[PDB]
């Protein structure tokens, strides 16, 4: 029945009630997208941290790594560092230099890659913020396409109003609905974007330190 | 008929409206020009950044720019950063310094830039957080201009106050309406805003690596 | 009319109503001691900023703002920062060491005069946060002087209760009122001050590189 | 009673009540599982910081803590800091470096142990924000499948509405019972996170000062 | 009249009362606590720095402080930082370390009497949080134990209903009672709290200043 409603209503709800439903559709394309995005990074990371953390030297890493075309994330910000770092040594550059160079080119990378993860993560801000809000819009609108109808019927019949009071609550409805799952995405990919920022922040850390052990 | 409505109301919330339809354009013109700033500044930004990560040597670059009295955005950040680079060489100073030098004066241009982009873009904060409100005190004195009434009248029938309580709703819509566009836009050029710095930054650190480099 | 309401209320609402009234004419006078402030800020800056990147050396500069006994602002500012310099010179100190010593105590001095500017902002940012909810504790206490009276009553004419819900819908508004000026002056000042902090930290940034050079 | 009316409502008015309740026991399972975590931490945190500033020298501690496979929290932190500095110490590198390395490995402790102390905080943040407005989402179907309703029946008697009516606000009741608790306990959690934090970062601090003491 | 609705109400309405009279006691007693400790605070802070920059000498002030057992707030963080400086000097180590010691050991005073001075105002910020939909969570079960009411009944006379929605408004009313005390003082604490940091950060700059000067 509901469905019927949203059929049968003044122009300006209707319009309210598609920019709420596209916003909702889209909120959810999204979550499907950073998903996605945030399970192959936590994926990627585990394996090569695992394999840099295993036995295998600096120098053979560097080896595959270059190997690769399909170097993402921990991976490519490892290469574009240590390619800092051998095109220095090969300067014959002071060790405090070598390491300070490849220490600013992979936070050049931790941090251009960031960006690449949070794709949709600031819409759905938006969409999670706003979207409540052009409910509202639309529930106002409502009400006031009741009462301005109101005053021309000869008689005020509560059965008279209530037609046009429901097909208000409606958009503000769709205005929640569009709202919540963006704002339980807005909390639960910010989290997961700072949890990998931290693990690959905190690689950085540990592996400068191992490049500044095997200079001196 | 929703135009006689407005036309007919208490000069309060009419003040309201007026002050709500002007924050309602400002909003729109600002949203105008913030757009137009950011797309100039992401293109310039990709053909100049193209252009130094193309072969041509740095001097060659420092040339072309010197020529061009239209610098702006990162060819004016990497004048003047490198306008302090050339003349503390001539100085005869330790590398370390001249380095050091340049980098201070390119956080001095992308702070000092950034400062240009954003030109409205708090206003767009204010117009979104304040406006909803400026329109909930018209409805308030809009649903006291009723009460205050019903007490006068014989009959209070529902048909005596409702052609008032509508002239309320609408300033809590035109709020809504003034402020809605204004925090889908204080959230995407506040977004284009730090892409643009980051953008810029990150070029800006690549930039002092090539000149350590060609120092040593 | 309007008057005659807040005249014959319940005691605790006339107090809701004395509060908030208090709240806006303090909120007002604020408003304007912020305007002067950032006004005479900004004015000065201007002077000081053109004289100093005017032809004229650092010693001149430095011998006027000895002289001047209404040093206020960056004059002041960079009166402390050379006072610095000029006192370690004197203890024949290496040129890193004279920078930075200059460099900390012209931090100590764009700390220190941002405090003053920023007099009042802070007020005005809780009478801009609470107001509104004093309003409403208004409000509220005064739809409950009407059900509580409504009881008593032998019959529920709206007309009856009508005379109370008004005499709650002003608190709410005068709480709006005494809200949304200083939720446009904490905004409007906010940024006037964090725009004086930049242009006085990039002109002590500009500040220190004329003192490297002119020291190697 | 009130059990009653959950029993007895609109399949969707359920489902947010569920969503709802869950929300309310997962909070309580966190905020116990947080509360254990946060007391174990300051408990060893007082025992191990006692025992360090007690008479026995670093050396002492160091073996002790090497003995121990149940190393957790400041003990562990400590122990892979010093681990770092007697690594370099053997390879015969200057203090500077020695302080410099084993202040980046505590550093990439205290972080990497924040992380396991703020198990659920960031859900609670969730629950508490969301959970009231999955509550209104409740509310407002519950109202509009009472005005949906009573446009049907020949006579709107106020009793045929309020049944309705009441099932709404129970969601709205429950929407606030999830979100209280958990915005309690996000404020009493982030509060002793920050608390633990400063204290294991304050004694990283004064270890640091020992260490540089102790080299020289 | 009032008290008599708060003592005749539903169990759970009387325990959201309770719940807030105390936090609103409880407000009360912290915004003493903390207004003694700022008033302690910014007085001694007065006296000692008067005192410094009065002619005496670091050594004398030394000593003094040394003798006192009620060393408190600048005073304390004073001692500690010469105390290392005193500490080091005896172990003929570099000016240059001398100076970074004694200014991590007073950034490591700084910050543990921050913590000490603002000893309830997190709490503070939760009552003022919270406590406002404490109440309402009381509001709507008051509503809501009306409504519930209602159908029972043979006549739906407003009459009826109305005592029922005071209980209601009585405790959001009491429940912005006890929140606008509580965002009126963690809004005016977190302030002085910010002005003692200062205060305290830019003396502590100041001080270190004199012993980098005092040392060449």
């Amino acid at each position: 029945h509901i469905s019927d409603l949203i059929l049968q209503a003044s122009p300006v709800v209707q319009l309210v009630m598609l920019i709420l439903l596209l916003a909702s559709i889209f909120s959810w394309y999204l979550i499907a997208k950073l998903h996605m995005s945030y399970k192959k990074a936590r994926q990627d990371d585990e394996h090569f941290q695992k394999m840099f953390w295993s036995g295998a030297e600096l120098n053979t890493l560097y080896n595959n790594a270059q190997l690769n075309s399909k170097r993402s994330g921990l991976e490519d910000i490892f290469y574009q560092g240590l390619s800092e770092f051998f095109k220095l040594k090969k300067r014959q550059a002071p060790t405090s230099q070598m390491i300070e160079g490849t220490e600013r080119i992979l936070r050049v990378g931790l941090s251009r890659d960031q960006g690449s993860l949070e794709y949709g993560l600031g819409t759905l801000a938006s969409i999670g913020s706003v979207a409540p809000y052009i409910g509202l819009f639309g529930t106002v609108w409502g009400i006031m396409n009741a009462f301005i109808g109101l005053a021309a019927v000869d008689q005020v019949t509560l059965a008279t109003v209530a037609p046009g009071i429901a097909e208000a609550l409606i958009a503000t409805a769709i205005g929640l609905f569009a709202a919540i799952p963006a704002v339980l995405a807005f909390n639960h990919f910010t989290a997961k974007s700072e949890s990998v920022y931290s693990d690959r922040a905190l690689f950085a850390e540990e592996m400068i330190a191992l490049l500044q052990r095997q200079s001196v």
